[PDB]
């Protein structure tokens, strides 16, 4: 129901990421009901109108309306996009003090609501803030999901889809670790088809080679390059979130590189970090523990350590 | 062709209306090729990147990129969403001399591209600018479509879908004439299902009555209300642009309330104005001359009386 | 859930009508789980299989299987496309005896399954069996829905769209009453947009009149010409089915002309017949009482009369 | 254009597969114009109307009709589905002389249209009949595509997707060689994510081992479990055909395992067979030569060895 008995998705923090997220769902026709909750009520309000006015044309009927935390109680997924945005220069981590703060309230209000579905966090630092969402709430880590490396993984696929002129969609590779600076390309297990990548290049020596490194860097700095170009990013994320949201509402068991919490799986513990996980109706079915090279073993590990410390000194 | 062979939609003015628009094409999966052209290349470039990052998740494989007017030589439709934005407070039509000027260039360049597809105009005041576009392009008018009243109707429908509690989609009423303050709601020909509106409300005077004029006023007011709440309308128009587009791209013979040129049809000539028209792969097949009551017969000629002014005066 | 948590549709009779309707849900990505119960094992098996091998190409993850009646406890929809079909020569009603027999067990076998969702019937004669299905089910009549004249209406707009060269989707006309030879065209409430049909032809020559008239005959007789060419009809109906399926599963508030039960609504009572009705997540919200003309009230009434007699003469 | 201006696909042989295909495309929203040509018009006249009756509820406007060869002159794509179906006990190869004979005409007749698009061959033996169309068409072999191992592959991924409990859309494996008995699963290069199959099963040796070979057999034999349960297969092959069709029509640069010409690539020349290949607006871009263990190579050669004997004797 669009009228309380359907797929109700609640968006907390309706700015660029937020609202784009909503426009993608509407266009895509993914949820039944969509609630917008934002501090800037007005924003929540015009936006809502704005969506409803174009609805005569969406592919599927959906119920959009501006709400409150009580709308939570009944929603299936609480997607969080409120908070501070990295300005030019700043990293992801320069926000932790800022956001964790906001999360204490947000998360408290939705729990108080009587809520009980899953949580989809998108705010940066996505690995820091999903752990906190997991904490501040007390639900199983299995129902607190962060975008993680879904935006980064898709950029990879895009760039490599372009290098070899094949559908991104037929490009098989991941970026894991912190959705940020310590992220890493899992070259060791990257494929174009079923044909490994680090083997179609072995024929074009120290070109393929430099070329490949080049992509990764573009990958890794995407945000900064786009932040610099138009101030904030959000279409890349909107699609990423819209994609995760259907694995769930459609109980898909789609492998997705998202922010999963580990406790020994990658030889790391008590950290939320981007890793392959099977997503379904009930949140994370399980984290996939892919075979890494010593090289990867090492930077993944370097990344896990990085987050680790932030958490260390960053709780509440 | 994703590579110089299919539906090439070229967007000029990658600001809000523009990009939101491109966003919809992308999720609905409507064009094969999408090119962006904005005076502000930076903008246009972080948008093309931001777009592309999400497409491994897009419904349909699309080709988005930042181009230039030569990318027009090959396009089926060029949508204009560039130009100056009416600001808060109260200013629509005050965007004329302003916009006329900008049109003067864009057209030239595009026409210079060696373009021969359709123009889709969205800048304000949409009707004025449609004329200009047509004038400056010198393509037959049946190939210069304006968005005119396509948003104002989505809204009547939505508002009445709601009063009446039916899919907006089952609400059949129109808004024509100026896409601005002289617009009029065609009550004489407004249905719910196949049942006259003023007959459904028949039974409940100066109640349902007053509720009918209250809906319409919020129709007319819509932009000024959103603009004050979130500063600029853009999701509703994008869903709007998106619709027409499929009319064209799919040889649909859809009936939309667009900006069409008159030559005697509503007792008016030399005026691009909002009026139901059969759209299809070759532009407007014809203007549909509904019948109006004396009253609506009056507002219409009135609205038209108004636009003709502006043109009389801000052409030359 | 493809996994016991989604929208589940049980299909009883995987014949032409049955299986084609399943093929629709799947290419449209409409339900999460699709159960097929056919009195013919192999077949039901043959198809679940054949369905399955293609879904990798399906637009939406969908779980399809060959089930049984326990399957019905958790389904949201039970669609019945089982039993005997008219032969060249036969009419809808010659099937009554043959088929009421089959709904007793089926209707029983599901009610005992612990079933508590909505029924959508399509076996012919579609209005006798919608009545039989509500009775034998002892559910509120608003939860037992028959396809009725959805297909009839569909061929009208198709045809009317073609004559006037407008999108099927732009012709607004109904085919009410019986889903057989007594059905009638509400020519009094038909529009091409907001333009009364009998007023576009009001201008014409070589009987737009005659032509209009000829359409309906074509509508009326369509099964018969189609049966005579390819042996049975199933694609039209597969599309009406999936349409309703949508109104329901999406809590849509869609006005459809389905086989609904009247309790004094068209001056008729205790009968299942084609009439416009708002459809949503809880069965039928209400029957719409369009205003008929004297000729139409007349044929409506004679249609209802033909039905009651069979109800009256062939109850189980 | 729904009106001589878009992507026109022609279906020669509106049988089970021919017709299902059209059902796949219409629901999915892929062509603009679909022409049906059958030895037996009636069949064709029957489907056409059946189809048209339901189009008011198709997602996108499409135009169906029963035409003829001239409708091929303007055709983007000519999909051949006409000819004799393998009977139970009968092999793919007992059909050859039957089906060659028919292709000489059909082929010759479309050419003569002034046909100049691409050919997608479905009729069995697919590798043999695709070669035949190329032979008979005199067009460059990049324009004569057979469906070869696309279903065989739709099948392997669905079965493993189940064995492992991941979305089939997430199993990366192929079936190559003759669409028939000599086909082979490319085990040496199959993943479930980014992780090697014979690595996941590594841990439960000779259980995972046996499981995996059953699957394979189920795949190999699937044609016949179905021929025997329900008499003809047509739902998988139709989703498979729909998929190619979009690869082309969207100039997607997709990698599918199709029947393609070998001119050295797997150390085989002058044979048409199931091999991965990039597909776009111009048909086949290239054959993809993946890496094979000795075993795969051997069978693959062996398979080739077989097509090659049939052809030697099969010319017309
Ligand atoms: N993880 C990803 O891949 C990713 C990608 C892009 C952007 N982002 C994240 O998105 C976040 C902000 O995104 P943005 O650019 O859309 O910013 P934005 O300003 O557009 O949106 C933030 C919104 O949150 C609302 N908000 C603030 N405090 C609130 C509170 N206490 N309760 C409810 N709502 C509140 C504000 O009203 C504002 O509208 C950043 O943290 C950024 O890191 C994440
Ligand atoms: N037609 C409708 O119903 C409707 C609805 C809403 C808004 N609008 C109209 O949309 C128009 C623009 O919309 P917006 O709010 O997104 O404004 P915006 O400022 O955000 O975007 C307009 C863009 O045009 C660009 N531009 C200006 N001159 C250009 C040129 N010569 N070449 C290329 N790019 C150029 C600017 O850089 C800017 O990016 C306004 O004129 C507004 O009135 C129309
Ligand atoms: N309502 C409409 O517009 C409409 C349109 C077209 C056709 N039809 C109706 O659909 C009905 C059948 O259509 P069809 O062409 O698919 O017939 P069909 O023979 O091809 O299919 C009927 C199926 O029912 C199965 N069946 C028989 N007894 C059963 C039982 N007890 N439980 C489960 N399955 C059982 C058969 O084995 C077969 O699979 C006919 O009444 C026909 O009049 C209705
Ligand atoms: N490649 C695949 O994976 C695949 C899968 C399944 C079935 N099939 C192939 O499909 C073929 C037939 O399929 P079906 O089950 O739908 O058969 P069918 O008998 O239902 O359809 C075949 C059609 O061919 C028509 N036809 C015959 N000669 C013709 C001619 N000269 N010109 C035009 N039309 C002509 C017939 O009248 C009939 O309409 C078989 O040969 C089989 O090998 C292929
Ligand atoms: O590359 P293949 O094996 O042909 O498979 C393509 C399928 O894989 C996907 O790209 C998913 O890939 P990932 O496993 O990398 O998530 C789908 O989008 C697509 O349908
Ligand atoms: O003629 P209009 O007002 O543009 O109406 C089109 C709308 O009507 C519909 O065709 C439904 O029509 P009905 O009201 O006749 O059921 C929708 O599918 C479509 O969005």
């Amino acid at each position: 129901m669009k009228n309380n008995g359907g797929a109700r998705v609640v968006v907390i923090g309706a700015g660029f990421v937020g609202a784009s997220y909503v426009f993608a769902l509407m266009n895509q026709g993914i949820a039944d009901e969509i609630v917008l909750i934002d501090a800037n009520e007005s924003k929540a309000i015009g936006d809502a109108m704005d969506f409803n006015h174009g609805k005569v044309f969406a592919p599927k009927p959906v119920d959009i309306w501006h709400g409150d935390y009580d709308d939570c109680r009944d929603a299936d997924l609480v997607v969080i996009c409120a908070g501070a945005n990295q300005k030019p220069g700043e990293t992801r981590l320069d926000l932790v003090d800022k956001n964790i703060a906001i999360f204490r309230s947000i998360v408290e209000s939705v729990m108080a609501s009587g809520f009980q579905g899953l949580f989809l966090v998108a705010t940066n630092p996505v690995d820091i803030l999903t752990y906190a969402t997991w904490k501040f709430s007390g639900l199983p880590h299995e129902r607190v999901i962060g975008s993680g490396t879904i935006l980064d993984t898709a950029r990879f696929r895009f760039l490599l889809g372009e290098y070899f002129s094949v559908a991104p969609q037929n490009v098989h590779a991941y970026i894991i670790g912190e959705h940020g600076d310590t992220e890493l390309p899992v070259w060791s297990q990257a494929y174009i088809g079923v044909m490994p990548i680090r083997k179609l290049v072995e024929s074009k020596g120290e070109e393929a080679q430099k070329d490949l490194e080049r992509i990764f860097v573009n990958v890794r700095d995407a945000a900064y390059q786009i932040i610099e170009k138009k101030g904030a990013t959000y279409y890349g994320i909107a699609m990423g979130l819209a994609r995760v949201t259907r694995a769930i509402l459609h109980n898909e068991n789609a492998i997705l590189t998202v922010s999963a919490y580990l406790d020994g799986l990658y030889g790391e513990r008590d950290v939320y970090i981007g890793v392959p996980a099977v997503i379904n109706r009930n949140g994370i079915r399980e984290v996939i523990e892919i075979e890494l090279n010593d090289d990867e073993k090492n930077r993944f590990h370097h990344s896990a350590a990085t987050l680790k410390s932030v958490l260390a000194r960053a709780f509440t």
